[PDB]
């Protein structure tokens, strides 16, 4: 049917920009045993596993900002010490399936109803503070990898990684910055703004983050005669780099030995990928059981047999095969990667950092933080800060600011990493007993209160 | 008639010293004098290449600050800002290519002209000068000003086509061109930087006026930061090319020449009868007819200024005045010619944008003497900046030109007529009388609009000589506006100006 049609393509592009975009930033984060057409694969056969079994086949099981997060963490801790990442990684897998059995038997859901506004709203905010300090952190790179001087070199070979700094790559990248996020807003603006007839313009306001992926590479396409930082894709039915990872791992490693101590010391950074997962499982159910969370959790641990990333809730008979098309056109697209392979890295950055701003207008707390600034005159009436005085709310916004504030510097320290998440479950109990000890509960239903 | 315009706008004149005390008024001496002294460095230069040093940069720049000056102090419209015009270029370009093909002296012809320009000025102003100019309606002013903004942008955005042009992309390494001169030859990472530079500046201008139009922050601070927004965005941004010394930019550059640039050429008494060619009688009579060319063009440019700025829809309704600077820029133009400096005009984008410097949401605007009297002071004042100004690239300046164009494309009905063509069925303007009626008639009136700026959009780009289309203003719009009611009627049509 033609509603099918444009349905299946509609959602086939929804779930088709992420994953190319999250692996280019694992490629970068990992020198290159993570890239692209592993998660391409990955969400192939994600798709029809939990279509066939799943009280709600129309969700999609799509990665998360937040989920890289921790893989990244782990990688600079995996180079603290000498580790291998993908081993050590799949051993982390082994720990979370002995995890799943323990919540076979019983629930553990009872963090669902203790779960707060103040709470994923606070943890959603840093995410996107994450998303734009990324991007900017890596002009800095670009900027010592190629830092500005006058044409000195001649011919650098720069098939396998440039290997002298050379023109022209700096500040093209620069535009490809801006060209790529300038031309997102508009588009946003456009869907949002009256132009073609009614439907005429969500049509295509509906695809402005996929039809704004080939106006850049057409003109990267125009311009063959400057290198542009690629995709570092393999063939098909190939891993990247083979000689340092392949299809089938082996538990003790592949060309170092895993450490003895480290088998059974796993389990710690187990528990955080579960503790990350569950709380953005309940995130993408408030639309309208335990079943459906504990596949979840098991298949998470199935990639890591193969030494691969989990997967994340996302948005949105029928139902079974609408799982079923969209997972098969994902296994597909790995088959053209000589095309895909004409688009630079940098594209993939100015739509990262768009994806950031737009899950920051969606945030109500950062709506009362400009309201800091905002002179006491002009203020909107929300009918939540309306019956309470004004330095109230600028008293909250102080208790949510330096939770960001310590967020950011645990993050930041190489040292000490992987316990962000453990630093921020803990926020839970000052929301349940530290709050209510200052302010008081009808003051408390109006600022935290979640619909 | 001429006495009118003495009599309303003088007692208002020892008033406007006094209008002057505003902040405001200090920013906005920053912003028209680089949005103007840029164009004269881009005209002298390339009008001095033309020439070829007969009249350089400096004689631009001394008509510039000279003319700027006596001007802000006698006219009845201070608010106008005077100077030279890409048009004007057209004209001087074809002159001395025709009077070196007739072995005639540049500039002694010139001054001939001016002679005949002073004559024209005196009659024209005695009998009703402006009689025709009360005939003037909103439909060609909309036309003349959409226009420019066009050209504007496009002639800014083609500079952009250059830069690339003559920096091209490529992987060949380049050695050292000097610059002397000029950049001879190509060099890397140079042509984008200029890109980031215009955006960027283009970025915090309109950020900072929606951020003046915002709510953010409180009172009169706020306004100010609104207010000197442009050259505060533009002070940041030179700061950052100043930051960055690994590559070469495009700057502006200036005439060492204080005293006069450009001297040798330049007799200390100029003489009417011919210098070195002795100018032939039959010569200085047929001056007329360029002169007469050059009249059409600075008046209909200067008289329609004048219009859009002193339209009723502005706040600018007390102190106006149009036989007055009417002789002004005539006759001090044909002072210059005959002293030897080139005749200047009134273009639309530094004029309208003077005013839209003195404006506030809509509130009133602000009507001053002295600002337009210490801009035109800095003209000549600007060879002892040259150092400071040395480190201020194109790139910066060239991305405000865009900011010009699109806030001076604002007030434009016509453009907000053309907006409304994509804009659906389902909203309405705050005169529905207008779209109710003619659902379909708009856009037919649009296309007429359109059809005309189509004609004009091909005129100043023919292989030819371009200057006949001050006529086309005259031949089409006045005869469309009697050919008008053969398709509509009076109700109808009165409602759309």
């Amino acid at each position: 049917s033609p509603q099918v049609l444009s349905a299946i393509i509609f959602i086939y592009f929804a779930a088709l920009t992420p994953a190319i975009t999250f692996g280019g930033l694992l490629g970068d984060k990992t020198e290159n045993m993570i890239g692209v057409s592993e998660l391409l694969l990955s969400t192939a056969l994600q798709g029809i596993i939990f279509s066939l079994l799943g009280a709600q086949p129309l969700l999609v099981l799509g990665f998360s900002g937040p989920l890289l997060v921790f893989e990244e963490a782990f990688y600079s801790f995996c180079q603290t010490n000498n580790l291998e990442y993908i081993v050590g990684r799949v051993w982390i897998g082994f720990w979370l399936i002995l995890l799943v059995v323990l919540v076979v038997a019983f629930e553990g859901s009872f963090l669902v109803r203790f779960i707060s506004r103040y709470t994923q709203e606070i943890f959603s905010f840093l995410i996107s503070l994450i998303f734009i300090y990324e991007t900017f952190y890596k002009l800095v790179t670009i900027f010592q990898d190629h830092p500005l001087q006058k044409n000195y070199d001649h011919d650098v070979l720069t098939t396998p990684k440039p290997q002298a700094a050379l023109p022209n790559t700096a500040l093209l990248s620069l535009v490809l910055m801006a060209g790529t996020f300038f031309l997102a807003m508009m588009l946003r603006k456009f869907k949002n703004s009256s132009y073609f007839p009614g439907k005429l313009r969500r049509i295509i306001g509906d695809f402005g983050v996929p039809i704004s992926i080939l106006i850049m590479v057409m003109v990267d396409a125009l311009i063959q005669d400057t290198y542009t930082q690629k995709l570092s894709v393999p063939e098909g039915l190939s891993v990247s780099n083979p000689t340092e990872r392949d299809w089938l791992i082996h538990p003790l490693g592949i060309r170092v030995e895993f450490p003895i101590w480290m088998m059974f010391a796993s389990a710690l950074p187990a528990l955080l990928v579960f503790i990350l997962i569950f709380l953005e499982s309940q995130i993408t159910t408030l639309i309208i059981f335990h079943l459906d969370l504990l596949l979840i959790i098991g298949m998470g641990g199935v990639g890591a047999i193969f030494g691969m990333p989990w997967l994340s809730a996302t948005t949105v008979k029928e139902q079974r095969i609408s799982g079923l098309l969209v997972a098969v056109l994902v296994g597909v697209s790995i088959l053209m990667g000589p095309v895909l392979r004409h688009i630079p890295l940098a594209v993939l950055f100015g739509i990262f950092l768009y994806m950031g701003v737009t899950s920051l207008s969606g945030i109500q707390l950062f709506d009362r933080v400009l309201l800091l600034l905002k002179p006491r005159k002009y203020y909107p009436e929300v009918p939540y800060a309306r019956r309470v005085k004004t330095w109230r709310m600028h008293l909250f916004t102080i208790t949510q600011i330096v939770c960001l504030v310590v967020l950011w510097v645990v993050r930041s320290i190489k040292q000490i990493s992987l316990a962000l998440p453990f630093i921020l479950i803990l926020t839970v109990p000052l929301r349940r007993f530290l709050l209510p000890f200052i302010f008081r509960d009808m003051e408390l239903k109006l600022l935290d209160a979640d619909d």
